[PDB]
RNA sequence: UUGCCUUUUACCAGAACCAUCCGGGUGUUGUCUCCAUAGAAACAGGUAAAGCUGUAUUUUUU
């Protein structure tokens, strides 16, 4: 239980950090604000995944 | 924060703080260079020259 719980919490944290980041990236893309091609691709992928979820 | 852009340096152009630099005086010393060398004169007043003032009949002194 405890170890598992801790792991869960950290993955939640990661998600929070990740999802927010993705959102930010998307916003940037929408604007037209020096997005990296690779970064944009990642955002597209990540965002797609999020949508699916 | 923008822009070219999509990787970065190297860049666009604005902002705010900051620094660096190329320079600048001023003052005081110290030096370097070039020219130079006197340790005592005013008072009594003259001689000469420079600074300023002047040109008795009701309110100044006739």
């Amino acid at each position: 239980a405890p170890i598992k719980k801790i792991i869960e919490r950290y993955i939640k944290s990661k998600a929070d950090a990740w999802v927010s980041a993705a959102h930010y990236n998307r916003e940037r893309i929408k604007r037209g604000a020096h997005v990296e091609k690779t970064m944009v691709k990642k955002n597209l992928g990540r965002l797609t995944r999020l949508w699916i979820k």
